[PDB]
């Protein structure tokens, strides 16, 4: 289906360079103001060389800007358009302490994995899990995808999303308020 169908998403990543990718079922959506065809539905198998649906994605903030895609117990690492050699790997081999079948991830060098009501911090070692709702104020303990900007993170749940200020770690006050339509207020779909 197309970007503006209103259906929930499976994953997002901000490449931290002006471009980002959304994932839903078998489809990958490149979202960049520089794109000749922004939001053109392409097959994940065609762009990333793997079968959808994926569970989570993130892109590291460092120089190399590697993209990580998660599905089940496995992850794939990409750079410069291409799957790195020695991928896929088991999550346990790259991310000790992080569970399988995650719901979401984001990168600020701190990475956060989300699964049910809990999240895990990873630094390039893992800690005890904490509660999403305790540390991300106004975010319920159920997220489908996440992505990190410069001053905000976004949490996606069904057909709606939340924006959280990174300083306050609280959902921002806007009008109409969060949670609100991904299609209408985040993608700027008709
Ligand atoms: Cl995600
Ligand atoms: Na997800
Ligand atoms: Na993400």
């Amino acid at each position: 289906m197309e970007l503006c169908s209103g259906k929930p998403f499976d994953a997002f990543t901000d490449l931290k360079n002006g471009s980002l990718f959304a994932f839903r079922g078998q489809y990958s959506y490149e979202l960049d103001e520089k794109a000749v065809r922004p939001g053109y539905p392409k097959l994940i198998r065609d762009v990333w060389g793997i079968e959808g649906p994926i569970d989570a994605a993130f892109t590291r903030i460092n120089s190399q800007g590697k993209t990580y895609l998660f599905k089940g117990s496995q992850y794939w690492r990409f750079e410069d358009g291409v799957l790195d050699p020695d991928y896929p790997r088991n999550i346990s081999d790259g991310f000790d302490g992080i569970p399988d079948n995650v719901d979401a991830a984001l990168a600020l060098e701190r990475v956060y994995f989300f699964k049910g009501k809990q999240y895990w911090e990873y630094q390039f070692g893992t800690r005890q899990p904490q509660f999403i709702s305790r540390d991300w104020h106004g975010v319920p303990g159920q997220v489908d995808a996440a992505m990190a900007g410069r001053i905000s993170v976004f949490f996606f749940s069904g057909d709606k999303y939340y924006r959280v200020n990174l300083r306050t770690r609280r959902v921002d006050t806007v009008d109409p308020p969060y949670p609100r339509s991904i299609a209408q207020y985040w993608l700027g779909c008709p």
